[PDB]
């Protein structure tokens, strides 16, 4: 029984569409995804993808869902905002450093 | 005029519609993306998990996340995080090296 069928009460049949990606030892993975995206959407979105991309797709969904559970307002957009601010700060600092270095290089 | 959610769902946008303050008619693709990725029912319930003063930010985040998954159906906005993780590390390395070079100009 995969994590999905355990959660969903149903028997986990050969070819259960979640079993390849929701093992029972990771209950949190399916609970978060179901709460944020919904089991039906996930089946729909996985069917739209090449089979060889579905493992990475599930991993991304699980990451996004977990971030949504722990930060209901921003989810992982919060991380993106934090990282974008730090890029800006560092690029500003690098600007000053590069001009200082260029002045030294000119004698 | 019905909000973008009610126009998409082909239902009457009534006074008190939970979507109307956040899905204006001028931005139909915003709702279409959020509906595809999260679903109207999930957004309805999340919006009611939140106080009024956070709903606008929540929808903004959902919209960005859904648009990212339309553009990148595999990784979504996690691809952005991966890129930003690499870039921050790289810029920090470059800045540390520049500070080291500056000190050698003054001391070495
Ligand atoms: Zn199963
Ligand atoms: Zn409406």
């Amino acid at each position: 029984p995969c994590a999905a069928c355990k959660f969903l009460r149903r028997k986990c049949l050969p070819g259960c569409v979640f079993a390849p990606y929701f093992p029972p030892e990771e209950p949190q993975k399916f609970a978060n995804v179901h709460k944020v995206f919904g089991a039906s959407n996930v089946t729909k979105l996985l069917n739209e993808l090449p089979p060889h991309q579905r493992e990475d797709a599930v991993s991304s969904l699980a990451y996004e869902a977990e971030a949504r559970v722990k930060d209901p307002v921003y989810g992982c957009v919060g991380a993106i905002s934090v990282l974008q601010r730090q890029v800006h700060r560092l690029q500003k600092e690098l600007d000053a450093a590069h001009t200082e270095l260029l002045r030294y290089a000119c004698g």
